[PDB]
Order: structure tokens, then sequence, then C-alpha cells
């Protein structure tokens, strides 16, 4: 036994489609609906659990920071749309989500999880996997966390900003780059402007 | 064609061994040398390039922040040990590394890169892949960046700290957790202490 | 169409996490040896026909228990979702507290072994299995999604299998306790048919 | 492993053969029944025990099916010549006497095997009943071990229920009979049923 | 076209439920070791040529038993149909009481092993097998559906094989008890041909 | 055991050199279309039971011809051997003149196709085949080596197949021309059985 | 073209029934160990070139026996055919009495092993094999059907193999007993060639 | 053991470089259509029996050419070694000038196609093939290493095949021009055997 | 051991990035049609025998160019490492500026096609290939790691192949321009041997 | 594709056969040469052109190899009988005359094929030369197309070089001959050679 997935960095993100809960309603959603925008596509283990609601809420409460840089966010677990909706209709105080502006996509058949290489065969759900997909549908970044440890909205934002910067300019982003940081001309002569 | 690797989160990190440059000298190095400590094991594309030296230097200048939490750092590219050494002997001003305290591991056969799933078959080198491996040799975290965008030492530190926290305590780390942040008892009754 | 479930052969082994009296417990088919088991799958928590079936069996559990029969319900939902559904009031389509274990089949292994998994939907249809005290599968009832099962019919079948286990005689169409039975012999059958 | 071509919500597997209908041999085809519901049932063996009671039970209540546009066909592995002899045997001798339900012959066993009801060790079927709708789709499968007969009441209840759900945008609760409350399968609409 | 039945090899083993004297009994081929056996298949219970053949052998069973030979009939019908047929009077195409076991081959395994199963019809053709006291298949006769077998011919063949088992001579065309036989030797044969 | 001969299917095609009226001729199964054919194998020229069978049929050939039926015999021997055997007087176990073609199956292909070839012996058993005017195999009779076939039984079978080809009725056990037949119908059959 | 016969390897084992002095005997290749054997196939009994070859060798057998060499002939015909052919006078193309065994290869296995079997004809070509006292195949001669072999050439070959088995020298083209031979050495050979 | 060479089929095609009249020339089997060809392999240049055989055929080539037959010799040696051997005087085991083409089979393809290659030794045995004017293989003679072939026997065989090509009669054992032949007919044969 | 490189067959096609006059350029085997090519692999940049061989050929390039022959060196190193090595002074084991292209084989495809890739080491041995103006492979020289090649021997071979391409005659052992040649004919060869 | 068993730095493929040695046939084995260096070379064909010049070139300079503990063996597909005739042919006739180098025969072609020098279209070898060390390891492979002979000088230079590097911890630069400067294969030690 060894690890298989369709997700490859610099190649089109694996196509997905299914039912999502969007503003309390069931809707058809597909990867290609986001063509033209960056997409932060992330999986979480299970509705009605622990680290999961904090990550959905963390992104959800900061959604405008993504939308103002032309970036959408979609969360996905193996739960049904009916469980997603019941979880949204559970108050935050009870480990619920409350109203949420991020689509919750359902992957009940597990095909989307397997395609993205985040499915845990022994558990029947996913680990914490996040995928940054560009406006052309190309996969740029993959972040996979073991179960006990949540993700960072700050780090996700920095990555989206850096990919959009390098999309638009001839230069590349050094370690720890934030908007306004110095960049490098990827040329053996050009690079010296940065290194001096 | 689809994506293969031996690296699986919650399973032992794929074994590796080879020649590294360690304090200007060639030495035998192997994954199991780090048993007993956390390891941040990361690949970078190519010696004498652009984003690569900034990431090695960023980690290298902050190495004591890793060592004080019982964590080592190893960098790896497909370059030979001789190229690594020549790069270390190149002043930072010329895009060189200068003296460095992080081992530079050589993966000339590409077997280590393929095992870790970071090898780019069309390019002959790796993308930017970072792996956090615990003191028991188990893989906890995988971060893969497309070429133009460097990694973050801050985010790597936060992850190491969070994994070590959840190793030691019964609780799990919510989104954006830093030392001193609130955590959750992964219990449907216990969790309410956090959510209230 | 493939399955391990075959009438008159041992029921396919299963094990997993169930919610039992509000708590997570490991549950196994072998825990039921010595008793009859009604083991049924329903599609999805927080749906429509499913709560009515679970509630129907739960509220009538004593009619099974007084004839040495237990009842277990299973869906592909997680134990965390099972528990949330139980903590949801009946008038909201929830289960309320419930005396029947809710087995979780997240990996879909159990559903596939039993032949009830719908590949294109990601959940089960309405599949019910009657398993005897020796662990042998006696009865399979599979319903399409829109139509619920009958506790009365399920009880009748359990009683009939128990009657025929105990007695040398067999059970005619519609048999209920107190109805005529047949000696399965070419000469003996005549006492029934005359 | 158990193989079968019968799958709920797919076309019932096609069959054709010789049946005894009103004392005569006739070619009978599953497609003869398009436009009507069909109760299609297998019984182990002619000149046995539970089998005649099930055939007579359905036969004597046949107008109850015919008034809801539903036909009934019985099948065993016996030849048509044996079916005809069994019919010509008085009910008091465990014969059928005259009957209005066709007795389909499956001498080659291909029909039994297609329906997943054939017993390889025994050479005849178990007690398998199949409810097929007017569009030829399989809706319901009931398999009994040998000792225990089926119920006409229950078969009637199921036919009625499938026909109700075909016509209405509502679904049938546990134990539903004509005149019982039904549910709207929507997370908001469902409450009309549950609030009670 | 395949079967396990080969002349001069052990007849393929069989076992199943037969109706014997109105009762269900387990019957096996090895129950006949030490006797010749005429083992024959017929298409279907409650048909036409089949009852005449079963009755013809049954009514003449002593002609077999007095030469240490038994007769068993087999079809794909169940033992319950066999018994019903037996309980049907001859005038109605029934068998009446019968002294020959009626073997049931519901699973079709025996028929296929004997190479007599018709895949398109779900029953056997008219196949008859003569098996010696050591269990070796000596003779195979297979008829299409419309034409019954001959008890006289079957008797002739059993008698011929028993004669050749016992003596060193072989049986000419049309041989009956009392007929001339041949010494199977290029010199010895001349005693027969020079007449 | 493998063969292409199956009852109710076209008899397997054969062609080869036969000795006919002391001459070598090409003969084909399809030469016989439009008439019944009795096609039978015998083990070996210059042996024992084999000549008696060829002579038995040959001496009674007009009984076949007068019911539109031909007879062809076949062994694995060459046509040169067949002709020598015909040219050997009956009293030395020879055939003498004969009116039945002796087909040669030197390559063994015909014997194998008919499932009568004995791999350990290099020759056939005694296999007889009745083939109708349409080329359909109707009857198969296989004898172990020591026991010869019967001309009477062969005639009876051919007459019975021709009767059932021509009429709606089927032939009971032991049927001969003039015997009662059965209407193969649950109602019609009662004419025969009601006794 | 497939065969097990290879020069300088053990001749392929054979066994079968042969006619020897008018009797059927089991004969085996290994019966001939310790002597040379001329083993030859001929197409068919009761034919044309075949009897002349058998007679040619048979009439000159003492020339073989006196160099410790036996002769065995084989065709696909049966032993019964072989005996009839021996019992047919030479003037009718028969063999008459003969002192060479006639081996029967009825199953065709021996012919196939020797690569002489003609699949389209069902019999062999004219293949002759010279096998030494150790069972090693030394010589292979295959003729198409129309042309017979030579007893003189066969003797010459056997004498030459026996000479080279016994001496250090090899036999030139056309060598007969008494002819010059060659020392198979770059230096030694010059004794022969220096002319 | 495998080869493409089969009697009564087209001889396997070959082509390569031969030494002809001291020169290198491309030679192909089809260059001989319209003539008989004696095509023979010998183990190795600069050996022992081989020069005697090549010289024996060469010195007698007119005996072939006057019956419309050509002779070609072949070994696995290169054409350069063939020419060196030719330029070696006979007294030294050389060939001297020769009128027969010496074909080179360095790749071994021709030898393997003809079934004469010895895998353990890297050269051929002594294999001779007679091919008719239509290109059909008529005769195969294979000798173990120590024993040469006969020009006289080869001539006899070519003459016999040409005789049987031309006339309807076949050649008895030891046939030479002038000898009695046989009409291949069971009646016609009697004109030969009755003498 | 597998390779696509076969003497007297077209040299295996290659293409990749080379450093040529300090810049990255796409280079292809087909760019050399019309000329002889000396195409050689060396193990690794910043090593020991390798710079001496590259420098030996570079400093003597005119001896190849004046006979219509070009020279290309290849290792598994990146073009970025090739360029750094060129920007390293000779006295430090660097190449200094160089007039011979340095082809990069990072993917190892070219090395494998040429049969010179060492699986356990991740780089090539010392493999040199002489390819004629029609793109046909004429000569293969493979050295174990510790021993460098000879520009004098390589030049001799190029000259000999060019001589025999032009003339009907062949080149004896040790042949240099001006040495005796042989007519490859059994009669003609005698003018040489007498 | 080109197949061969000959690999540099692995044991030279074993061979054995009949050779002509001092006018006589003798069994010769690769392992006869253990303890000594071996120059093992193939030539196309006896009684040809370049081949005799190479054999004589090596033969006349054989003491130059013998004084450095190195033996020479030549091989072609010709038989031993042809080798012997060629030897017994005067040099003036393109013969070899007497020679001190064994001529190994490879009639079956197995040796040529094992060494990857056999030409399938032609049935003989190209000009392949192999330098095998005293431990039986293959060090050097030189393959020439047919028209062009090999050099004894160069073969000598290579033998000397491999023997020098076997004994010393230094390696041989391009064009090395006895008495030439060598390099210490260490990044520090190398400078002693390069600083010049």
């Amino acid at each position: 036994s060894l690890h298989l997935s369709k997700a490859k960095i610099s190649k089109p993100a694996p196509y997905w489609e299914g039912t999502a809960v969007i503003d309390g309603e069931f809707k058809e959603l597909k990867l290609t609906d986001y063509r033209g925008k960056y997409l932060v596509f992330f999986f979480y283990p299970l509705d009605f659990t622990f680290v999961c609601p904090t990550e959905i809420i963390a992104f959800g409460d900061r959604l405008e920071e993504f939308r103002s840089i032309n970036t959408e966010v979609v969360a996905c677990s193996v739960d049904s749309q009916f469980t997603h909706l019941a979880w949204i209709n559970t108050p935050r105080r009870q480990g619920g989500l409350g109203p949420i502006r991020i689509p919750l996509l359902s992957d009940l058949t597990h095909q989307i999880s397997k395609d993205y290489g985040v499915y845990l065969e022994d558990s029947g759900h996913t680990l914490r996997g996040l995928f940054i997909i560009d406006d052309k549908g190309i996969l740029r970044q993959i972040t996979l966390n073991d179960l006990p440890v949540g993700r960072s909205v700050d780090e996700t934002l920095r990555l989206v900003q850096a990919f959009q910067y390098t999309d638009k300019h001839g230069e590349v982003c050094p370690a720890g780059w934030k908007p306004g940081s110095e960049t490098i001309i990827p040329d053996p002569a050009g690079k010296l402007k940065y290194f001096d």
C-alpha cells in the first residue's frame, strides 16, 4: 500500500461537483464555478466535532479579506448536506456553526476526498487538507495537517497574496514575503539587485 | 498518469539517507538520526537560484528557536554535495548561502524526492515541499508550494509548537492556535468548556 | 451487484462505533449471539422517512426484547452526527433519546458487505436483516428510498422464524402466532390441507 | 460471494419463459407488464408445503391487486408440465386447484440466478418476492428463508406506498397505510409532519 | 460438447435423493458395486415418451434382476414431483407404483457430468448408460426427444457384456444368448469365420 | 471427454477417401443430404467383431435403401488396407465384396470430431450415429470393444425418427412400425394412456 | 516443423506392438541397446515403394547382423494389418515371410516424435534413422514419397559410424571399408591430404 | 528441435555472400529456380571431412550440371575465410580453386532456418538438402560430424526425383537409371510385383 | 545494461538547456548536423578530473573546429550550477570562461539514453561519443571515474573517421594523418601488407 | 535497444572458450587472468584488414604490457581452426605470422553478445576493447566502428592510469601519463593541484 491522489501542483486542480449548503439552501456546486477567481478549497474531518468548527468560523468571519482580493473559500467534509444544514442550525455555543457565508460542500461518496488525496481509509473521513487554486483552475499550494492541529487564516491569506503577486509580476517571493516585502528577479544577473 | 508518493500523514515518514554538508564537511545523514526530536525536513528546487537561498537563510538564522523546542531542520535538493559546498562557500551578496548551520542534504539519484512526492518529472528537481516529522518518526504535516512562492518560518514554528502541545495534552488546537491560546477537549460534553 | 449477505449462511461480521445511551461504544455482531437480531440500515441522519423508522422500532423495543430479539440501526453517518440527531427533539425531525444502538458506518465497509450501499449517492437504501441466535441470516428486506418498513411485519417474521426453529413444522402465507402450521412431509402435509 | 442482476431503482432484469395461464402453455415476458405494477415472486417447489399457501393467498386476493393496477406472477424451477399437473391436483391434496396467477417455469435456472434467488446446493429458489413498477423499475426485494411464508397484506401495503410516492411529492413513514400521514422531504417542509 | 462419462473408465460418481418405494432415500452410484446397472435419464415428469420408458423397464425389472442387474431412472425434476407422478394413475400419464428408483437431479450436476443436459431446454435428452459390476462404463445410448429406447436392446447389451466379461470370446453383430462368438486372435478367429 | 457430435445439432462435417465398389472415391457427409444416414465406426480392419458388423449391415442394406437410408462405415485404417480387406475372402475373416462404403480416417480427425477415438489405442470404439436428411444428429450409440451392434435396433430407430419427422406424434419405448404413438400434449396424450 | 529427434542426442524412446516371426510382441527402442539400429518408417501397408524397401533390407539382413546391427521398420498401420500384409504373397505386392520386425504406430506418437508424420496425410514420409549401441541418433535420411532408400548407402553409413566410434580417425566423402581416413588434427590431417 | 525445412514444401528462402570464382557475390535461393539444387552445409573451413566433401562434389560437378542440377556449399565461416581456404593448396587441407559457390552464413540465420545449427558448438552438422526446379524440398540427409556424405548416393536421389517428376511411376528401393519402377495403383502395381 | 546508443546507427536525439557564452540556450543534437560532434558526459560540477577534461577540450577547441568538428560537454548538474562553475576561477577548480557548451541533464533522460547514467550514484561516468556529420554514432569511449580522457586520442579518432568517410581505404592500428592505409579488398589489401 | 552484460565498475562478464596459444588449442577462461590486468579485445574477422594490424601492434609491444603486469587477449567469432590458419599465413599476405597473444574463438557468439559488441546484421563484432583489472572488474570500454583501428599508446596510458589510481588516493587529469600531476579528490586537497 502507497499514497495515490489526482492533486498535482502546477496542474489543473481535480474537477469536483456535488451538493453544498449555501445560505441555508442546498445548491449544485462545482470547481469550475470559481474559474476566474482564486479558490481556497479545504477539507475538514467531521461535522459536530472540535477543531473543525473553529476553522470554518475563522475563515467565515474573515471572508471579506478573501473577497477583496478576488478569492473565494469552500469547505468540504464527507458529511451529508442534511448534517451540514443541521450543524449550521446549531448555535455556536453548542459547538455549532451558526449562520455561515462559506459553502459547505458534501462528499458523501468520498470521491472528492480520494481525488484530492485527503481521505483516511481507516477512519472514513478526511484529514485537514487545504488547497489553493488559481483563477485559471491550476493548483498552486497544498497544506495537509494531521487531525489535532488547525490551520491559519493569516498564512492562507499570505499565500494567496504571494501567488497573485507572482502571477502579475516577473519576480518571485522570498521566504516570509508579505505585501510590500522585497522580491527577486529570477535571473542569475537580475537576482543581484535583491541580494546586495 | 497520476500522483504517487510514500509520504502519508500519521504514518512513519519515508526513510531517507545520503550525503549532507554539515559545517562545511561531507557527512552520512539519515532520517533516523533525528529519532527523539521533531524534524522540519524541507526540499528546495536548486542551488544557485532565487527563492531557495532566502528560505535556507530564514530557517538558518532562526535555528535556535527550533532547537529550544527540541526541533531540528534539514534542507534537501537534487544538487550534489559538491554544489551544496560551493554554494555555502559563495558570499550571501552573490546569492550564495555563506556559512550555514542547517545540514544540506543531497538527493542526486532523486529517490528521496520521489519517495516524498515532491519530484517534478519534467524539470528534474523538486518543488517547495516541507514536512514536519515528530520525535517518533511519524509524519504530522505536509506543506507543498509551487515554485514562485517561499515558505514561512513563523508558520512552521506555530505548527511544531501545536503538534508538541497536542502530543503532551489531551486537547486539540483550534484554527490559528499559538502558545497560550485556548484549546478544546475532543469530547461532545468536554468541548462545551471551549465553545461557551 | 455484489454482497456477502446470503440467506441461510452466517451473517457478515461487522464491528464499529455505536451511540448507546448517549455514549460511544464499540459494538460487534458477535455481541448478539444467543439472541435474534433485527439489523437495519437507513439512508441518512436528519432526513425524513428514517427518523420515523428508528422511532417506530425504538418505541416498540419491548415487543422484540420479550421474544429474545434485539434491534440495531446503522447509517453511513458519524457517531458525532448520530449523537447530535439524538440530542435533537422529535418535533424537529430529531430522534430524541433512544433505546436502540445507532451504529456508524463511515468507511462504508459494513454497508458494502451487506449489499445495501448506493455507489452514486454515498449512503444506503432501506435494508433490513433478520439474523437468528446462531448468527445465521434468515431474512432480507430491501426498500427503495421513498417507502418505510413495518415493525408489525418484522415482528411477524421474527416470531415465525422462532416458531419454525422450535417446531418440526413450517409457516404458511400470513402466519401469525396461533395460525395453522404445516408438517413438511408428503403424507404429513395432508393434516393441514384437509 | 452473492451475485445477482436485481438492483433496486434500476430496471428489473428481463425475463421470458413458458407460463401456465388459465390451464394453457403461453410465452410470458417481463415487458408484457409495462404500464402496470408487478408483484413477481419465486417459490421453491411444486408439490411442497408453504408454496401452495402463498400462491393461493395471492390468488384469492388478486382483485385487491387488480383494482390498484397491479399484476402477480409466480415462478419456480419446475417445468410447465409439473405446474399444470399441480394446478390439476385438488387443493385438499396440497394441490393448487384452478388459479388466476400465471405459473412461470424456470427450468434452466437463468431467471432465478438473474434475480439472485437460486440456491446452488439445493437446485431451486428461496422465497424471493420483487415489486416492479409500471416503468419496469425494481422498487422492493423481500427474501425469506424456506420455513417462513410471505404476507399478502404487507405486499399490498408496499405496492400502495410505492404508487403513492410515485404520484405525490411526499414520502411514506414507517408502517404507512392508505390515509396515514406522509412527510414532505425538505428540511423546512418536514416540520409539518414532525410538529405533532 | 463435454462430459465426464467415458467408455472403459469408471462411470462418474453420483449421489442424490431418489424416490424408492414411495419414500425419499439417499442413493449413490457406489450402492450398485457388485451389480450391473442400467442408469438412464429421461427429460421430464408428467410428459409423454418418458412414462412409457420408465414403465417398460419397471414392469420388466425381473429380467434385469435375475441377471444381477439393477435399473435407476433420473430426471431434473424434484423428488416431490417424482412422488406426485408416481401417485398419478397410468391412464392419466402417471407412473403408478413403480419398483425402480427415481433419482432427482434438481441441481443439474449429474446430467452435466453424464453429458446429457440440454442447456437451452433445462432438462436432459434420453440418455442410457450401462455400468458394470466394477463400476466401469461399458455403453452409452443417447436418443433425441421424440424416440424412446428399447428394453429388449438394453437386455441384449447387458447380456453381451456379462458374456464377454466371463469368457475370452467377443460378441458379433446381433449376438444373443446361444449365438456364435469369436476368439479375438488372428488364428483363433478362423474357427468362427470358417462356418 | 471432448467431441463436436451433439444430438439435435448438425452432425460434424467429414470428408475423406472411401472404398466404394472396389474403387477409391472422395466421399463427404454432405453427399448424403436428403436421406437418413447410418454412420458407424469400427475399430480395425482384419479383426473380429468389426467384419460381422459390416457384413450384417451390408447383407441387409436393401432394408435401409427401401426406407431412403444409406449406410457408411469408417475406421482409422487406410483405403489401401480397406481394399485389401475387401479382397480377402469372408472365410479368412475378410469382408469379401461389400456394398457399403468403407471410409478411411487415417488422420484421426473424423474419429476425434465424433468423440469415438481412443487416444491410448490409436483407433475408435464402436460408435454409431444416426443422421437425418437435413444433416442433424439424431442418435448416438457407443459400445465398448467386446460387443457388437444390432441391425434390428438400428432399423427400428431410423423408422421411428422418420415417423416422428413426418407425424405430430412421438414414439413410446419399444415402438416398431404399427405400434401406438402419443400426441405430445397434456390433453392429447390421454388418447394413448387411457387404458 | 517440430520433432524430438536430434543428431548426437539420445534417439527418442519408443515402444509398441510389432509383428515378429508372425507373432505380436512388445518391442522397445531400449531392446536394441548394445547394437546399432537402423530404424525406418515407411508410409503404408499394401502400397508400392514400401514393400520393396522392407524386402530389400530383409533379403540382406545378414549383412547387418554380421556387423552387429539390427533393422526395425514402422508405419502407422495396425499390427493386424502388418500380419495380413506379411500373409499376402510377394507377387500381389505383399511382403511374404520377413525377418524384420514391423512396428505399429497406430497412435502416431512415434512418427511425431521422429518428425516424419504427415499431418495432412495421416501417415509418414520415408524417414530412416541410424542409432548407435548407446542409443544416440547418428544419422537422419528423409525422402519424399516417390523415391525409395538404399540398402548399400545405409550399410556404408553404419560401417562408417562404427569405424569412427572405434578409431581416432574420421571418414572422408564416399568412404567405404578399406578407404583412407583422416586424423582430425591440424598437423595429423596432413598425412591424409599430402598428395 | 525446430526448423523451417519441410519435405514437399518450398525450401526456406536464403540469401547471402558466396565466394564464386574467387569473387564475392550475392547469392539467393531463387537464383536456382528452373534447376535442381543440392544445397549442403559443412561444419567448418580448414577442418577434415569437410574439404573432402566439397572437393568430391566440385570435381564431379558436371555429373550434376548435365542433369540440370547445381551444387552450393555453406558453412558459418565468413567469405574471407572461404576465400583464404580456396587459396590454400589441397595437400595442406585447403580446397584449391573450386567451381562450387561457398556460401557464408556468419549470422547463423540460414543454418537455423534449415535446422542444422549446433547451439553448443557454433557451427552446423553435415546436412544436405535436395531442392527441385520448382523450389520444393524433396530430400534431407543429416550426418553426425565424423562421417561424410556420398556423391554417388546424392546423384542417385537427384536422378530418382527427376525420374518421378517426369513419369507417373515411383522408384523402388535402390533404384538407378534403367531399373524397374512401379505404377502407384492397387491394380497397376501388379505389373511390377508379378516379376 | 540498456542504452539507445549504437555504433553505426543515428545517435540518440537529445535537447536541453546549455550554458553557451554565459547564457542559457536551448541546444539540440540536430543543431550539429553538417559537422562532426564530440559529445561527452562528465560526472559532476565542482569536482576533480572533470574540470581538467572540460578545460583540455576548451583550450584546444580550434583543433576540432579547423576540421569541422564541435564539442559539447554534459553533466546531470543544473544550468545554474554550470554557470556558477564557469564563474569560478580555474585556480579554485572552476572552469573560468569557456567556449564549449555545457549541457544540463537534470532529468537524467539524456544520460540514460546514452547508457552512461550510474543508478546508485545519481550522475554519469566518463562517457565520450563521436558522432559524424550525418548524425551517425561512430565511437564510444567509457572510462571509470578515477581516469580522465585524452584530447589527442579523441582528435586522432575524429581525423581517422573523416579520412575513411572520404576515401575508399581503412585505418590501421595507431593511424595518424600521413600514415599508411588499407584497401579493404582481398587482392587490394596486398599493397599495404607487402 | 542495446543490451550487454558489460558494466564499468562491475565484474567483467565471465567467458571461456578455445584459444590458439603458441600454435595449439587450449581452453581459456577469464578467471585465468585474476591477479593481473587484462586488455581484452574483439576484432571483426580473420583474413581481413585493420584486424591483423591491431593484433600485430599489440603483439609486437607485448613486453610493454607484461612489464606492467598486464596480459592481452584478442577474440573474434572465427573458429580456432581459422585462427590457426591465419597465424600460419605470412604477414606479407595479411596473415598474422607467429604471435604471442592468444586468439580466442567465439563461434557461438555468446561472448560477443555478453560484451555488447556483436553486430546482428553482420554476424561478427565491431572493434571493442575492454580493460579489466586484477580483481576482475571492468574499468574501461572502447568501441570503434569498423573503419578505424585502436591505439596501443592510448591503451597503455589507460592501463597505467587505472593502476596508478588503484594504488594512490589521487585521480588522473585529462591526458595524464606517468610523471604527470594528479589531483587529491577532496574540495580542500584539490587546490594543491589547481593553484597553478
